[PDB]
């Protein structure tokens, strides 16, 4: 559901730079067995910036139809326009998705309360839970705490993706909200500690590549055990840092093409190939997490 | 034209959000009285980020034909989507623009060779003039002079508007491309600095409700006369402040409205009206300039 | 001992600005009786920037005879100067402090190596017990985990006072260095998130006021009853940052002569008297603790 | 004498770490014979940080002497404590130097107000010009331009060293202060712009190996001639930034030594020798100065 280890998967493409669907069953089938809670699709991970709203509405709906009711699917809907985030969350209504990932506005820098009208404008034309989602390195823009707790009142927005690194956040907004509204971290490399803290999960970029891994360190956490989920996080501590070592999703695409999880490793400009500095770079990585 | 003071025009709207053509005829009536160089159409002043393409072509072409031959006009043109940038780009080949700013992909991040990819592709597939648009602020990125270097040896990437308010840029660019490409400010706070250092104009925000002393102070500043353009500067810097005390282009669109020049200050989503802080600051602002 | 809740005291001064002994002894009485685990003598919130040596000193020397037995003192031995910090841990030797917390130079900017050199020739210099102490928007300087590990392999280095605000520091510092090194945090806002993830105590400002809040919170911390801590963090949240409005140890000064712990509120400059509007603002945040 | 090319002298010393007078003489020949407008001695790149008061007193006095009246001495004398810097300035009164180099307080974060009062206090005590100091990066803190023009209306305060490397304070300063107020870069490789835009000259650590280049250049820029200035900076901008490769003045002492202008590169804890990738890097810097 909205939990655990929640994979921000790729969207696989031919050469031709279009989705490949045999490469994303695979993907689907391997979360499938690897215990995965849920799939967001067509978040950033998954190239949302490069595809145009239906070629993203068809990749979205390919993925439940290939997820076959085994497992969560989670649309990504954000837009810097609020019209157009409604819009393209609207594609989505009665379609099978539990719920819906929507980044705050980025480039026009939209103010606590901008976003605050922004959100609940898209909550009210839809019956989707609503995952809130802040990236201020991304976006340009930062949801505080406050208008979190704010935003929470409205009975559709469920959660939080909360990709700052910061890890103060978890208790400022978990003190303003109640107690079933969900925190998810959106940086690998703190989610365990995000966890510690609190967090219910992560949505997360490592799981693409260590679903086992990520699956198994987050019921761990959820039961209390940190210092066994420690143990899997020094494995995966490489990965969590080495697939941001060149703009994601271009590691991490590159990674799934060398476990034979995908065809390609193509993308979308402005994403360019990775470099041989990179692939060795993220060899290691995968070594180190015994992956390879 | 790509030297002196360059508006970055608002788009005004109605009471429903729509292109209010009335109200657009009056800004460029006053910008052909004022002496502004050149017009940006649908930059993010002019709310790039919430009108879909169709009516960003619309406003451009709209522009156009009440520019009427007076004065020049440059469309923006950025995406974050190379293909998209492209497709956009086409729309606007035989309109009348005498060129195109465009920014740096926001929200996914590329790579320096990602960035220099994007524009290549983009100036190979037309015979516009490229005006380079580097804001990290809001975009997540940050176009390097290197890079910047790279680019100006394509024959129609002409220039730069350099946003990050940083003033070393400038020699750094500078001295890495050829004395006829063009180094604009795009921080109005700092720009008199910036063609202080060597910078031949400013794509301006505060152009919008002083045009007639932003084109006076841009000349005195290209004849070298700095410390005369400075007392201009000096009654414009309360405006070069408090137009962002508030997210752009909300108090300029209020200003405007204040002034008379548009009809009414509405704006889109995720874009809220001023708060009456927001009103009493800025208007604190043009009575510094003489505006009131 | 080095655990719990530790006050980084303040030094009392009469209007000449020299200590007033009886209000030390006042401070000193309340910490004992507080259940205050241990108290800093001369760090930052004791104004070790404005005392000379012998003066420095004489306050440890006062603090340790007032103390007389019944709460354990650490030194602040901290310099920028390698030699001087040897000196000045030096008077301390066969003294009774219990341990010296020894920052890492300020203005001088060393590197890591500079770092691991100057606290292991200091170490090597005493049998005292040394806390690293970093806090790098003071010195312009950050001692970063890796060389942490290094350190805490001399015998003699026991644990880290981390005043960064980072969290992610604690579990990076965790791995690297043995089960019994100390983790304090030196960042009242942040210090029960910093316990939640494996923190020993905290070094703190806020205790000079409310020493038995502190040192409850922290014992219920270090029992895992983090739930129960958040009720009085949350009490006294507004002073952990209200006691920061202006710089420390002006407002903390200011609030013990309001509870009439201290006799004057007096500081050395460059440290101002408080303005009217941060009286006001401590004297909420202290209404909110339920102190006032 | 307070503009042109001025050097931040290092402090030369022998094995053991005392100042080594015959290396201290040939650099102070050196700098008589390449034009070099004044030394500032004893600032952070002389170690004051190192060096106790006797020691520092004993430098300038020595520079004085070996000086003997060919050029100008700026004795540095800042200190955190307000007494301890106006203790210092008494030590130089009728000593012969021209003036004070005085540093914001490092690590103890006093106000705007505070720095205030600590300037004008120093300022009082002595008939000595006084040249305020503004390095945040070390410091922790940082002197904003409304409190230097506050500070400029004491009769004695004749000037800043400005080392933020943000140019934007050149003319904020300048606005608000008298036309004989002296405006000098403590940044290096930004110096050339700071003059351009309005700066006297600059307080360099560059010099102490391209006196001549530095000197030329800072009379090219003061007459106005900041194209032919820039072609000697482009040589210098290599040194400019590589001078920090490895703490200051580890580097430059390095380079001194490899010039043959100082019998030895050691310094003080805690700084360190030079890496060997260090010396690889300055070596290239140097050649590209044409130095080597």
């Amino acid at each position: 559901m909205f939990t655990g280890s929640i994979v921000a998967i790729v969207t696989p493409m031919d050469e031709k730079g279009n989705v490949c669907r045999a490469s994303l069953k695979k993907l689907i089938d391997y979360h499938v067995a690897s215990g995965t809670s849920a799939i967001v699709s067509v978040g950033v991970t998954g190239e949302s910036a490069t595809l145009n709203h239906d070629e993203h509405a068809d990749v979205v709906m390919m993925t439940l139809d290939l997820a076959d009711g085994r497992i969560p699917v989670i649309a990504g809907t954000g837009a810097n326009a609020t019209a157009e985030a409604i819009s393209l969350t609207q594609r989505f209504n009665d379609s099978g998705i539990v719920g819906c990932l929507t980044v705050t506005p980025y480039y026009n820098r939209p103010s606590q309360e901008g976003l605050y009208q922004h959100f609940k404008a898209i909550a009210e034309h839809t019956d989707l839970p609503q995952i809130l989602y802040n990236v201020p390195s991304r976006t340009g823009c930062d949801l505080l705490p406050e208008t979190v707790g704010r935003l929470a009142k409205v009975k559709n927005i469920i959660g939080i993706k909360e990709a700052t690194g910061n890890l103060t956040r978890v208790n400022q907004i978990k003190e303003l909200v109640s107690d079933d509204f969900v925190l998810l971290s959106g940086d690998d490399a703190s989610a365990l500690d995000f966890m510690q803290l609190g967090g219910h999960g992560v949505i997360s970029v490592t799981a693409n590549v260590a679903a086992r891994d990520m699956a198994q360190m987050c019921k761990l956490a959820a039961e209390g055990h940190f210092a066994e989920a420690r143990v899997i996080n020094q494995r995966l501590m490489p990965l969590h840092n080495k697939l941001f070592v060149e703009p994601n999703p271009i590691p991490v695409k590159w990674a799934c093409k060398e476990l034979g999880l995908v065809a390609t490793d193509t993308l979308r400009l402005p994403m360019t190939p990775i470099t041989d500095s990179g692939r060795e770079t993220v060899r290691a990585a995968l070594k180190h997490a015994g992956l390879l």
